[PDB]
């Protein structure tokens, strides 16, 4: 087949129900998904080729980066209850991993200060019991699948990309064939 079951993807042993259709992972430590974000905008290019309105979830994870791993998870969950993440992902991807300026969570703060969010707003959500049931949801969604690794992308909660047997010679043929890929799993 074209596509088969552990070349352009894998599927999980143990199926997720009840999932959204299409589920990414990622850190804001993880090289990679700087790449994925960056420079291939995979999200949006998936999104491009699936039909209009489909969900499409991003979530933040713990095990990388240790305790400022899990502020930024804790800010991610305000990105997302504050419907901030474009104006955030590009200013802590370049404060962790290329400036190196993004140490403590007051660094994390100031990323959000910068992109115009209120102080008083963005101290009240990172509070908010609404931000800590977003941090379990995005806990949970990675126990629910095994995840060790990111960058990941899980579609309709059975099936997991797998990017390294996809072409790399060239960027734009990668994302192609990525989100080809992630439209397929989708209409499976």
């Amino acid at each position: 087949a074209q596509y088969e079951d552990g070349k352009q993807y894998t599927t999980l042993e143990k199926p997720v129900a009840g999932a959204p259709q299409v589920l990414e992972f990622f850190s804001f430590f993880c090289p990679h998904c700087y790449q994925f974000e960056e420079v291939l905008h995979i999200s949006d290019n998936v999104k491009k080729k699936l039909p209009e309105g489909v969900k499409m979830t991003k979530y933040h994870v713990n095990f990388m980066g240790g305790d400022l791993g899990k502020d930024l998870t804790q800010a991610w969950a305000v990105a997302m209850a504050l419907g901030v993440e474009d104006k955030v992902t590009v200013p802590l991807f370049e404060g962790v991993q290329k400036t190196q300026t993004i140490r403590s969570a007051s660094d994390i703060r100031d990323v959000f200060i910068n992109a115009g969010i209120k102080g008083e707003e963005y101290d009240a959500a990172w509070n908010s019991f609404v931000v800590k049931s977003l941090v379990a949801q995005q806990e949970k969604a990675a126990a629910d699948v095994q995840l060790r690794g990111v960058p990941a992308m899980f579609v309709n909660g059975k099936y997991q990309l797998n990017p390294q047997g996809m072409d790399t010679s060239n960027m734009d043929v990668f994302v192609q064939q990525y989100a080809d890929t992630v439209k397929y799993l989708s209409e499976k």
